[PDB]
């Protein structure tokens, strides 16, 4: 789309050099970022990935992060009024390239090229319908419930970026309405996984994206089964979204607004869901009819001795 | 030249053995069809099933090391050090049983490629070049190691999983634990250049059976430029000493240490490594002038120019 770059030294941080699209994909002034640190610019919760890039790369992946737009400044602003410091979702390329020599010290002398651009929803009318154009994405939660992977796919439909779900429960994403139709859902993929590979779609379900709303879900189920230790490992979810959120604006703010009734919610669901782990750790069973095969190369092998023995003895003594 | 090893095939529905080559008495000493019709992990040890299956839950749709059983005779339980090379392969239609057909299921077939690892070791004591192998080690900031050179495996019995997750000070001689330190200190004042590196004084290292080597270590390491802290250290070994018993991943645990007063006195010493590093800030001043000639520099500027532009280009349209 419409994209920014900057070069950074690796050697102690700081921004070199900049694409003039800076400005007008981010509001910087052309020059304003040589000389700053590049994390400075970084939400400070995603740092952590940040880091976890360039110290893993130091064909070629992309990460994301949340950027903070130019609105603060040394005298902030004149004139028009103030400035709600914000961040944007931005997908991003490293690339690392050796930095040139200028005349004429051992050890190599790096130069980080990141390339960051805007990610935008993907949802023009408010409930918006499936259309072939709408993105594919995955996500895979452990049997514990635990989400593990997804797709950068997904920031665009549910406005999470990748690191911001991995390592929450996937339950908290389901409709408190909808835990049991669920529940009825895995016993199925379960089921299922009495074949390995074996997949199968569903009804629509309700997924509270980033913003506070819910959308519906087009599911195609799957999952891995640990063929020793006969145990589900992982189930993953290719995704399509159904019926688009309510506020087309995926990034947009979350308006706090809830209900419920302890003695029949903060345990009626807490209580619900811990039925679905348990029913997930259930060891699934995989018959095979070479256990015929087995079971009777022992007697066979047992018989096959039993009577060496005899000889052994029918004839020594 | 190393054409001596076994495969076999495994389903990935229930983990039980479908074939096997010849070979598998050969190499391991187990007949023909003694292990068909069982599930293959119970011939890996315990200690192992572990990055077996993980290298399985990840390569399904390179190598790895493992410790097999070895055919219990009659004339214990003996392991002996394999490299397996996972295949993931489908099987044809006509090759399908009846509870894969009814189903969009698929049957995936496993072709594990068993190699045995001999030692390189032969000659006691030997201090060869040319024949002597090159293998890298690396470990976190803690002092913790992270990666090993699968190259390493056959050069201290050590499989690389028996080292990941195991702090690089146990295989440093006691004795040396000083001048160890007198070296991680240079690593780190060698971290201010980023690139940096250096060979060394050859050092004791414990190898799987219990012996100590010499290690010819060319340090290097990676500093965050932002948070100006370390995050880990690689080193790259030649062993120009080897072992006084020819290790085949044997053992002696017939240890001698000290007390309180020159143990725990060697405990303040590891301590204050993790010490002089971990935290220890590193220093990377930007000369001031520097910094703007090269800003001027027209040369620079287009150089950029066009980087800057090549990428915006390729990770970007494509």
């Amino acid at each position: 789309e419409d994209s920014f770059c900057c070069v950074i030294s690796m050697h102690d941080g700081i921004v070199l050099y900049t694409t003039p699209s800076i400005t007008d994909v981010l509001g910087y002034p052309r020059d304003m970022w040589l000389g700053r640190s590049f994390i400075d610019f970084v939400h400070l919760k995603d740092r952590a990935t940040f880091a976890s890039q360039i110290t893993t790369g130091i064909a070629k992946s992309t990460f994301c992060v949340m950027l903070r737009r130019y609105r603060g400044l040394k005298s902030g602003g004149f004139g028009v009024i103030g400035r709600p410091v914000s961040y944007e979702p931005f997908r991003l390329g490293l690339t690392f390239r050796e930095a040139p020599e200028e005349a004429r010290s051992n050890g190599t002398n790096m130069l980080l090229v990141i390339c960051a651009t805007p990610i935008k929803s993907s949802y023009k009318v408010p409930d918006e319908i499936l259309s072939q154009k709408s993105p594919k994405f995955a996500i895979r939660h452990t049997a514990t419930g635990i989400i593990s992977h997804v797709d950068s796919a997904a920031v665009s439909a549910l406005g999470y970026l990748p690191q911001d779900l991995i390592g929450r429960s996937i339950m908290d994403f389901y409709h408190h309405e909808d835990l049991s139709v669920m529940k009825e859902t895995y016993e199925t993929v379960m089921k299922k996984g009495q074949t390995a590979g074996a997949s199968f779609c569903s009804k629509p379900y309700r997924f509270l994206i980033q913003n506070g709303c819910y959308v519906l879900l087009e599911t195609e189920w799957t999952s891995f089964v640990n063929p020793w230790s006969r145990k589900l490992e992982f189930v993953v979810g290719h995704h399509r979204v159904f019926q688009g959120p309510k506020q087309c604006n995926v990034f947009e703010a979350a308006p706090t607004c809830k209900l419920k009734i302890s003695e029949e919610a903060q345990s009626r669901n807490t209580r619900i869901k811990e039925d679905i782990v348990k029913r997930l750790a259930e060891t699934v069973s995989r018959p095979s009819d070479t256990v015929k095969q087995e079971v009777s190369r022992r007697c066979q092998a047992l018989a096959s001795f039993m009577e060496t023995l005899m000889d052994e003895v029918s004839r020594a003594d």
